[PDB]
């Protein structure tokens, strides 16, 4: 259970190191510690502003002979301002430059949302998405082998369905918020029915993010199962996702928590304790406030998420 198989045939390691909010000065030693500890999957994005420092950590690991390039699964994301079909390859090239890599294992459309190239998220800069024309350009990256798998992030079942109808290369991954607090059963189903892999971002509910109301590790049901099974609350939360057939992208810069989050393979959650999860109140923590707006295509929360 140390990996899942994507629709491309590629194995995606079921635990990756998240690097959202990993500062340029700490992220390098975090990636290093993670890989040394057995991680084979790093989740990155242009907009995280730390890809240069992840690249220095990867080049250290290779030259030090901890791993070779082929042992690692490296993910990055196309930001909202590079959706125009002519801008997509520059975006991938910018991230390959910073990571100092020949290819990405996974390249994702970060949001089903577009702004003018080189502009900030402000309504004046909003441009109607053309996901087919962006996906069209993402396919050319996949053809050339520069992105060995392509996929999307923050797509509902509907938006994922609409892309699959027009795709020549089907999305390999839909990366979404998914944890005990927000279980995404519908999309989980739609993904297994379509052969799309569901990858769980904020798998601990992103408790370090002051503007998200994460308290997943404090839920009575998770604290219980941890105590019952002699595992930490984090361990339980992550294991739940892995038993659902989702990969998890736990972020840490603390060597010990990095180690603990990989320790989700040798042990299981009994079916009894797996039943105890629908006793958990459901709330989406990352609502996409920043792109729900009167001048947005998404005038409502329900419009962004298609009721989900
Ligand atoms: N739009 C998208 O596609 C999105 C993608 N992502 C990706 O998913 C990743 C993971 O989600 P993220 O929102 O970062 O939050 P997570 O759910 O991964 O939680 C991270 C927080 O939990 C702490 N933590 C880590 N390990 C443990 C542990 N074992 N016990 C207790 N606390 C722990 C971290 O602190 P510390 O570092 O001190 O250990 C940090 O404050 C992101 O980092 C990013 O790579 C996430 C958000 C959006």
């Amino acid at each position: 259970a140390r990996h899942f198989v994507l629709n491309t045939g590629a194995k995606i390691p079921s635990v990756g190191l998240g690097t959202w909010q990993s500062d340029p000065g700490v992220v390098g030693d975090a990636v290093y510690a993670a890989v040394k500890a057995g991680y084979r999957h790093i989740d990155c994005a242009r907009v995280y502003g730390n890809e240069k420092e992840i690249g220095l950590a990867l080049k250290k690991l290779f030259e030090e002979g901890v791993v070779k390039r082929e042992d690692l699964f490296i993910t990055s994301k196309l930001w909202n301002d590079h959706h125009a079909p002519e801008d997509v390859p520059e975006a991938l090239n910018e991230s390959l430059k910073d990571l100092q890599l020949d290819y990405l294992d996974l390249y994702l459309i970060h949001w089903p949302f577009r702004v003018k190239k080189g502009t900030n998220t402000s309504p004046e800069n909003f441009i109607t998405p053309d996901i087919p024309a962006t996906w069209g350009a993402m396919e050319k990256l996949y053809d050339a082998g520069k992105a060995r798998a392509i996929g999307v992030s923050n797509f509902s079942s509907k938006k994922l369905g609409d892309l699959l109808a027009v795709a020549r290369v089907p999305p390999a991954v839909d990366q979404v918020e998914c944890h005990p607090g927000w279980q995404q059963t519908k999309l989980h189903n739609f993904c297994q029915s379509t052969g799309v892999h569901l990858s769980a971002y904020s798998p601990l509910g992103s408790p370090g993010t002051t503007w998200m109301n994460g308290n997943v590790l404090k839920e009575p049901v998770i604290i219980s199962i941890a105590e019952k099974l002699g595992k930490t609350p984090a361990q339980v939360a992550l294991r739940w996702n892995i038993q659902m057939g989702h990969s998890v992208l736990p972020k840490s810069t603390n060597e010990e928590r990095i180690k603990q989050n990989l320790d989700v393979y040798d042990w299981s959650i009994p079916d009894d304790l797996l039943a105890k999860f629908s006793e958990i109140k459901q709330a989406r923590l990352l609502r996409g406030n920043f792109i729900v707006n009167p001048q947005s295509v998404y005038k409502t929360h329900e419009e962004l998420w298609d009721g989900e």
